[PDB]
């Protein structure tokens, strides 16, 4: 019945004291959870019906401590580092229950430069070496890199599971 699950987080920087952070819960090609400035938006019917309001308040809260944390961050990139206004920086995270396997996709304006080995940033082969000082940044904040890993590995999967069984 569909086993796909994704989670898109975005951060588009509007102004040195600004970002916008969107989070999108997709099982299959449907949304079932969107997120804006940690408001919620959107909830589908598959997600209340799959996930027990004791657990969706858990991961809710998980969500919005975390991407505030990297909202923070962000400013500084900016604000210090000189990364343009509109930059967008993206994470997908994605489970398969069918392997038992999580991945991440992690795009800055649109493109491949750094990724998330399951333990920490690295800035990839051939990427402008300004993004050298970033990957230092993200990696020094043992928190988001702590959240991040409990996501892929836990709670993506928690809720995958939970979609998948109620689908």
């Amino acid at each position: 019945g569909s086993i796909k699950f994704r989670v898109i987080f975005k951060v588009t920087v509007l102004s040195e004291d600004e970002v916008e952070v969107v989070f999108e819960v997709y099982l299959g090609d449907e949304l079932v959870v969107k997120l804006v400035n940690f408001v919620t938006e959107y909830v589908a019917p598959a997600w209340t019906r799959a996930v027990p309001p004791e657990v969706a308040e858990a991961l809710r809260k998980a969500v919005i401590e975390w991407g505030k944390g990297v909202a923070e961050l962000f400013k500084k990139f900016v604000k210090k580092y000189g990364i343009p206004y509109g930059s967008v920086f993206e994470i997908v995270i994605g489970y398969d229950a069918a392997t038992d396997t999580s991945f991440n996709e992690i795009l800055v304006d649109g493109k491949p430069v750094i990724s998330f080995d399951g333990e920490k940033f690295v800035v990839n082969e051939g990427a402008p070496k300004e993004f050298e000082p970033v990957v230092e940044e993200l990696n020094a904040n043992k928190e988001l890199i702590e959240g991040l890993k409990f996501f892929l590995n836990v709670l993506g999967p928690l809720a995958a599971r939970r979609l998948a069984a109620a689908a």
